[PDB]
DNA sequence: TTGTCTTCAACTGCTTTCGCGATGCATGCATGCATGCATGC
């Protein structure tokens, strides 16, 4: 009853997405008309926008104005009537289950089986139980079992590493026996930071644009390994090998490295330093409500 | 107008004997991830 961490499937689901986005396109085409293939799905899904430290959202103010009824019954069924037929052609080539699937999604029903629910089979149902027991044991603070789970999981030739916070917290409350925590974190980062589609990202990703998980997690957690102090110039040397260098938040990680080094003219240059990266992190992002707090601290330093 | 030595000044050649010693721009294969197509049961 939880998301699976393996690449969803082969099967039907492609032909279903076919039917879906093909029909979508026929209706939206005739709709702009009246208002006046993996690739068809691709263009289709394509032309569309793809007191505390909140990445504040973009709120409503310069946005738009009001609309007034577009769509009576007699006029919707206009736009519906033709594309449904063109659909009657390749519907003739997809399978019965997907005839009825398209039929119902087109009546506006919504399925009550899931892609997981219907992908039957010895092996996957076993993985499903394995991963469940993982997520359960981790909820239970049963770090030992949990760990056993995780290990037998990743042993299996199907699981992609989308279960890393799995370890990153698991191996984290497991001081016991294994290289851990930062080990995993900076490992993830080093491996998946270069070149060396669906079924993806925010908490996994590749290069050229940003990479939540591994990056920021080791990138603060090492600074927490320096709250273990009271290391830094290392974290800021290899933090100081950008660029993605639009990673503004990592600009704030850098400025944090300088406020922690600051804790004689050396300490000056470290406070000068943090003063610089805070605004080069006015790049944009959006942190630290008043930087005048950071700066009141920097004046407690200036003493 | 015209003779010509007059003058300055545009071209132009060499230099002690031996060994150790190309740049840019278009074409296409390369890599990787995702749909399609062919073999088999």
């Amino acid at each position: 009853m939880f998301e699976v961490p393996i690449t969803l499937t082969n099967r039907k689901f492609a032909q279903r997405r076919k039917l879906k986005y093909q029909y979508i396109n026929y209706i939206s085409r005739r709709f702009d008309r009246i208002s006046k293939q993996q690739k068809k799905r691709r263009r289709e899904r394509h032309w569309r926008s793809v007191s505390f430290e909140i990445w504040r959202t973009v709120s409503s103010q310069n946005k738009q104005p009001i609309n007034k009824q577009k769509m009576t019954y007699h006029n919707f069924k206009k736009i519906e009537k033709i594309p449904l037929r063109k659909m009657e052609i390749p519907l003739l080539h997809c399978t019965k289950e997907n005839k009825l699937y398209f039929q119902s999604i087109s009546r506006g029903l919504e399925p009550l089986k899931t892609s997981t629910s219907e992908v039957r089979n010895y092996r996957t149902r076993h993985i499903v139980t394995l991963t469940d027991l993982l997520h359960l044991n981790v909820s239970r603070h049963n770090w030992s079992l949990a760990y056993k789970i995780f290990a037998t999981l990743i042993r299996i030739p199907g699981v992609q590493i989308k279960s890393l916070w799995g370890i990153g917290v698991e191996i984290l409350d497991n001081l016991s026996n294994s290289s851990s925590g930062l080990d995993f974190l900076q490992w993830m980062c080093q491996i998946y930071s270069s070149k060396s589609r669906s079924i993806v990202p925010p908490f996994q990703t590749g290069s050229r644009t940003h990479t939540a998980k591994f990056a920021i997690t080791y990138l603060w957690s090492s600074l927490i390994n320096c709250q273990k102090s009271m290391l830094i110039d290392k974290i800021s040397e290899w933090v100081l090998t950008p660029p993605f260098m639009e990673d503004a938040e990592v600009w704030f990680i850098y400025a944090s490295c300088h406020l922690l080094k600051a804790d004689i003219n050396q300490v000056i240059k470290h406070i000068h330093y943090v003063r610089t990266f805070l605004k080069i992190c006015l790049d944009k992002g959006g942190f630290a409500v008043p930087s005048r707090l950071i700066e009141n601290q920097l004046k407690s330093f200036e003493s």
